[PDB]
């Protein structure tokens, strides 16, 4: 479950977006669960390899580029 | 599938996220497929028990987290 | 994977919002991966078949709309 | 989450085939996890709204199906 | 939509199994759908690219074999 | 990555049934998407925490089990 898994971040005016190896996704995904709006995040949809993430208020698209870029 | 299978209902400049009891959020994702660009959802996608719905051009945030939070 | 599967292509100040046939989310979802971050495909997260697809920073929604539309 | 969102079940020599109303599959796939292998059991597979449900392993397909029926 | 997206198609003594070009999974999965019980067909459960189908009794996986093969 | 995301595994007549931690599901399944016939996986549909897979013709669901417990 190591994050090698991860294959792109990134982030625009409306959310962040991770990319993954072929399958990780949910997992990647169950992770930043643990961050909550408390610690920047609205939600999270997951999608093949494709996790979108959208910042909760008083966080920025940057705000959350950030502290998840943190917790990778 | 209770609207009460609904934990939460926040937003943000670009969506209004739900976020539900395991595994009813298609089942609320449904629902929300029965209004449509008709009530400024331009789409909706389901993850885990986490909604991303999005308004319709000359409806906002606020209007749609009024009227889903209206229909629950 | 003739794209008259594609009911609708629209978008809001957020990302575009494709509606498909009955389950065909995820592949026209195939197609929209292939343009990746080249052509302002900052992501692209399909589900039921609403597909939810957003511009890479440098390009605009409505300048990733068209494009849609372009390479379908 | 109340199952009158079911439509159907069924059994063949291999698995029961709940046939659930539309994007209900999650939930009603959600109850049936908490009968593990000693209640009969050994893997669950939900989907679009269609479960899989297949017997532990000292239960036949028909001890699965009746243990279903009886828990709903 | 061609069923082209058919990648493979062979059976065991328990479920039929569709594989295909990645994504067609949901898309192939929906037309069975239209075959039911009275066709044959007790469920269907898909996902990636695989697609699992098992027959209704009185059907024997051989009788179905033929039958989605008499569809694609 | 690592194996340590299968919480267990178990078959029966039919079909292997491997479980994992939340979210595991899809990317263990990977690992397998790369068995083939040749090895007797003839398909594997998995989704959620549990990963349904079963053997192709000529390999018992014991002997596949083998394959996956080798492979695993």
């Amino acid at each position: 479950p190591l994050k090698n898994l991860v294959l792109d971040i990134d982030y625009n005016d409306a959310v962040v977006v991770i990319h993954t190896s072929p399958g990780a996704a949910q997992l990647i995904a169950r992770l930043l669960d643990s961050l909550g709006k408390a610690e920047g995040i609205l939600g999270t949809i997951a999608g093949d390899d494709t996790i979108f993430t959208t910042p909760a208020n008083g966080f920025t698209v940057k705000d959350l580029y950030e502290a998840i870029l943190e917790l990778f």
